[PDB]
């Protein structure tokens, strides 16, 4: 069911980084990983979080449509993508901090946990303020439960709306081309050590889907660039993109 493939590990030393890489051959039902320790460790989602907090503001109401707009507050801050409206689609495709933090207060503490814990999410531990927990509080998630998490959201599986998921899933939308289509949310976890990087998502073909989920440490931002295109040239090796 899985299988330990140590040669992506050249992906990784190529950039002097390190990481992990796992897939999920969703027809054959079997896993790929260059690390299967780090593959189990738990860190920060940051920004990956972005996906269950977006389902439940959703599911709860806190969010109407894809098409609601979430007005700037005023408060200049040091990315200019986030001084500026936004709606769901947007908001994710930016990672917008602010306005998900504004989400979680109107979701509320114990509507989160209890959903974390519908969702199987993790270690589904909130602990810290309920707008910024999942930068710097006690929710911790690994690769290999990222895709365990992102498979239910593909099968509509989720305890949540079948629109909330298809909402989200759209949301996800990062790249589509005549050969593959790419859904999927980046993440950039500072406040606590080891400072990483993610990219947890899947690629859809004509007929199968392979989910991948990804973390490396990212000492500076310099690096983000490397998450998609390690991700990619593991693909690549592998055949599943051209
Ligand atoms: C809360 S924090 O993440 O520790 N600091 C803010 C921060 C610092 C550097 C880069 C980003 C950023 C912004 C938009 C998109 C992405 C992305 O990786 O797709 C990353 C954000
Ligand atoms: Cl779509």
């Amino acid at each position: 069911e899985w299988q330990e493939n140590k040669s992506w590990n050249a992906h990784f030393t190529e950039h002097k980084s390190q990481g992990v890489v796992v897939l999920w051959n969703e027809n054959k039902q079997q896993g790929f990983t260059n690390n299967l320790k780090r593959a189990n460790q738990a860190f920060l989602p940051a920004s990956t979080f972005k996906i269950p907090n977006s389902l439940i503001a959703l599911d709860l109401g806190v969010v109407k449509d894809e098409h609601q707009v979430f007005k700037w507050d005023g408060q200049t801050r040091d990315i200019a993508t986030w001084n500026r409206d936004h709606n769901l689609i947007t908001a994710m495709k930016y990672s917008v901090v602010p306005v998900y933090q504004e989400f979680a207060r109107q979701i509320g503490e114990a509507r989160m946990s209890k959903m974390l814990h519908a969702f199987d999410y993790g270690n589904e531990d909130i602990s810290g303020n309920v707008d910024s927990f999942w930068l710097d509080g006690g929710i911790r998630i690994s690769a290999t439960e990222q895709i365990s998490f992102l498979r239910k959201l593909y099968h509509n599986k989720l305890h949540v709306s079948e629109r909330s998921q298809r909402i989200v899933k759209q949301a996800m939308l990062t790249e589509a081309n005549g050969d593959y289509i790419i859904r999927a949310k980046t993440g950039y976890s500072t406040r606590i050590e080891p400072k990483i990087g993610w990219w947890v998502g899947w690629v859809e073909l004509d007929d199968n889907v392979w989910f991948f989920a990804m973390n490396m440490d990212m000492p500076t931002s310099d690096g983000l660039g490397l998450r998609q295109a390690i991700t990619k040239e593991v693909l690549k090796q592998e055949k599943i993109i051209p």
